[PDB]
């Protein structure tokens, strides 16, 4: 694949251009907030970020040499993760604060608290763009790879590489051998946390999208 | 804003340039007119949100005063939204890419009636625009003209600090013509190529306008109100 042939800098370029926009929740500011269903809000914006999705999984290295099956599956896998590490991500710098939005900040259960804790660990840690979209990247690719053999070869190689440019990075940004190896496993251990949260939304949401949705947004 | 040189204002104006949303998700196909200006006008409603980010990241609209910001963009939204239009659809021939997953034939257009005709006239600018090599450093340019120009000759004056509005605004203006020129002459354009080029690509911007009259005429037969857009500068 022409994908295993990228650099470390080559792969953080793709990914970075890749990056979905961040949309705005669907509401007018003119009006009292009463009006507005939570939920309903919720699910209009992840609906809108779920085709911006499609296209940014289409644009990550290695995504398109597998079988759209496969690629559905990675998708079905992962969709709640990507979408709750993106949250994560933007709430960052706004502590106590979930920002679904620009327009739709919350402060402070269960879930919302796990989130909020996940931000803190991020902004603590002090996680880089260049590092939050090789994760994302990971989420992605990992998620579905031990529910499924050249198919999973190949991600697991991808995923390889994306190791190598996490690696890269720490090596740029002036960090010792130790620390490199340290700061790895910590950002790793994180996607276990990513994985519990989403199985625990999962949980409260049984709006879901189905294999055939994810199908037809591949296909179109 | 006045200080910035060309180079750093094609780089402002790149960096502040909005994403590219996309229509409504899997709509119910044939449309019905309802169902299109539905889908258009839930289109146009995000994408004013964006643009109003967009347009406070334009160098000199800040410097202005708030209701002066309403002002223009109220002239301008429209003509904004369908610069970017034509622009998206350069590399589309026949065809008008409203968003990536609602892009349309002319025989799409008649499904509104009246709009063929505009829809013809869209399409008509976009060749325009790709038989003309337009740049997307250009592109920027031109739609940061249309927010600063198509409602300064309305605004009201007076007061000394109205007249300072209107003279800071033409300044950044001619610095936006500047940049564009040297945009042309860093191309490789003789000075004779540079300034044809200039009035090739402002005189389209008249079609513009009136592409903007015509379809602003529709919405009235939607459009974002004083207060809507007061509050969307202030957030
Ligand atoms: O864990 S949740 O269930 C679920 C995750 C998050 O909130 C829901 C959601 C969503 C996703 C898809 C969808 O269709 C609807 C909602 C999220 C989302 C959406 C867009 C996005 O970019 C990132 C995340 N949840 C947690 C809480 F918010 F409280 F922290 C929750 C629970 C009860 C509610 O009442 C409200 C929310
Ligand atoms: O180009 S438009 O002028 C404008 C484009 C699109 O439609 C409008 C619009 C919009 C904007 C806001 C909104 O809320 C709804 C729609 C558009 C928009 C949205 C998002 C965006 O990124 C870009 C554009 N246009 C479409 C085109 F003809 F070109 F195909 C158009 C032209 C003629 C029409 O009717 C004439 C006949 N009529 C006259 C009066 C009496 C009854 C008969 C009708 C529409
Ligand atoms: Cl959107």
């Amino acid at each position: 694949s022409l994908a295993l042939s990228l650099t470390a800098d080559q792969m953080v370029s793709a990914l970075l251009d890749a990056e979905p926009p961040i949309l705005y929740s669907e509401y007018d500011p003119t009006r009292p907030f009463s009006e507005a269903s939570m939920m309903g809000l919720l699910t209009n914006l992840a609906d809108r970020e779920l085709v911006h999705m499609i296209n940014w999984a289409k644009r990550v290295p290695g995504f398109v040499d597998l079988t759209s099956h496969d690629q559905v599956h990675l998708l079905e896998c992962a969709w709640l993760e990507i979408l709750m590490i993106g949250l994560v991500w933007r709430s960052m710098e706004h502590p106590g604060k979930l920002l679904f939005a620009p327009n739709l900040l919350l402060d402070r259960v269960e879930i919302f608290d796990m989130l909020l804790a996940t931000s803190s660990r991020f902004r603590m840690m002090n996680l880089q763009g260049e590092e939050f979209v090789c994760l994302k990247s990971i989420i992605l690719l990992n998620s579905g790879v031990y529910t499924f053999l050249e198919e999973k070869d190949h991600i697991h190689r991808v995923l390889d590489k994306i190791t190598d440019t996490l690696i890269h990075l720490m090596a740029k940004a002036g960090l010792t051998l130790q620390q490199q190896h340290q700061r790895l496993a910590q950002l790793l251990l994180i996607l276990s946390h990513i994985r519990h949260m989403s199985n625990k939304g999962m949980e409260h949401l049984y709006v879901v999208p189905s294999y055939d949705l994810l199908l037809e947004m591949l296909d179109a």
